[PDB]
Parts: structure tokens; C-alpha cells; sequence
């Protein structure tokens, strides 16, 4: 699996997302 959209992170994220501090975001955006 992997941490999607406003999941704890990083790296957990999945591919494209990052962390806004704790919280999936998309890269491409911020």
C-alpha cells in the first residue's frame, strides 16, 4: 500500500505524493 491523498507522510506517500508537513499532497501542485 501507500500513504494517498492527506495521508501521514513522508516517504510514505504514494507515487506523486508528498508531505504538506503530515498530510499527502501532489507534488505537481506544491
Amino acid at each position: 500500500s501507500c500513504s494517498g491523498r492527506d495521508s501521514r507522510c513522508p516517504p510514505v506517500c504514494c507515487m506523486g505524493l508528498m508531505c504538506s508537513r503530515g498530510k499527502c499532497v501532489s507534488i505537481y501542485g506544491e
